[PDB]
């Protein structure tokens, strides 16, 4: 779990495309059997960012 | 994909409960081997509204 890696300014960013994501409709968003409503998508950080984390994971 | 059939406000209470699942640490957030990053996430509903959507469904 990367999220334990993340600057505070690199969260913002995740969140962020979590929205953007769900709003625009990216991702698949699925009600189950008992109820539960599960979120799953994948999006990228800026290269710079995701060079910073490669290198400390 | 459930999001079809959201009404506007149960759309914005899956976000608040999406961005409170990622802030406390919540789901799973991974960095794969090509940089992306993925985020997934499984939450509750109040009762009336997943009742509400297991109807239309």
């Amino acid at each position: 779990d990367v999220r334990h890696h993340f600057t505070p300014s690199e969260r913002q960013l995740c969140l962020s495309s979590i929205q953007t994501a769900f709003n625009q409709g990216a991702g698949t968003c699925t009600l189950s059997d008992s109820g539960r409503i599960s979120y799953t998508v994948e999006f990228s950080l800026p290269t710079h960012h995701t060079v910073r984390l490669i290198r400390v994971t």
